[PDB]
């Protein structure tokens, strides 16, 4: 039933402006886009100084449901833990419902493993204590082996991701099915499944794209598995493909 993965899929999502959403008004029709005549997205993406603007728009509009995620060490995923942190620290202040901190990976991919478990642990260790979630970002797209993927979907698992996040959305490539498909493997075969979401981010642009990455989170973990918790569509030009499969 393409109907029901499209009303499911629109519900997990965490909507994004498709370019670069830099201003009160992006961000205020972003927070309008959110509420659509079927339901409201799970969230909204946005800049962690936008995040009280945005507060008080959804509020406005009748929808205090919709969550706050914001970036942090983003987009570059640069090695220096005390300036991730310290960004954590301030989406968190904003009134951030959750962070998706970018990971070290050009670091990782360089032969230093260890440095991406500090900088995930330290900015996780800020979230929980403000009830935050933190999903961390690996970059698949600029990891490209399917080795490092699963060793900075591991590493991020074991510093204490709320969820994995494939991409940026500010590189060349976003999420593959194939991209998708092992690190939703590395969730299960690390047994974390009930602890660890999955965020695909990019990739998907049709009605069709999203049950096909939802089918994938439905063979591996039950059907019942990708609720809101531990699945979001990052997604920036899939809601009116969604709302046309229910132009």
């Amino acid at each position: 039933d393409l109907k029901a993965s499209s009303l499911r899929a629109l519900k997990l999502m965490h909507l994004a402006t498709a370019n670069d959403d830099d201003t009160d008004e992006k961000v205020i029709a972003l927070c309008h886009q959110a509420k659509t005549p079927v339901g409201t997205t799970d969230a909204i993406f946005i800049y962690p100084r936008f995040i009280p603007i945005a507060r008080k728009t959804l509020k406005e509009q009748g929808t205090p449901e919709i969550r706050i995620w914001t970036s942090t060490n983003f987009p570059h995923g640069n090695d220096d833990i005390d300036i991730a942190l310290a960004e954590t620290r301030a989406a968190i202040a904003y009134g951030a419902d959750g962070v998706a901190v970018v990971f070290p990976y050009r670091a990782l991919m360089a032969g230093n493993e260890q440095v991406g478990f500090d900088l995930v642990k330290a900015c996780k260790e800020a979230c929980a204590a403000a009830n935050v979630l933190l999903s961390v970002i690996i970059e698949t797209g600029e990891l490209k082996d399917e080795a490092l993927i699963r060793k900075a979907s591991e590493i991020s698992i074991k510093a204490g991701a709320d969820h994995i996040v494939t991409s940026t959305g500010k590189v060349a490539e976003g999420a593959t099915p194939e991209s998708a498909r092992i690190m939703m493997e590395v969730i299960r075969d690390m047994g974390v499944e009930k602890t660890v979401g999955f965020i695909p981010v990019g990739g998907v642009r049709t009605a069709e794209d999203a049950q096909k990455y939802l089918a994938i989170a439905d063979e591996l973990f039950g059907a019942d598995w990708a609720d809101a918790r531990h699945y979001a569509f990052g997604a920036s030009s899939l809601l009116a493909s969604l709302l046309k499969a229910l132009g």
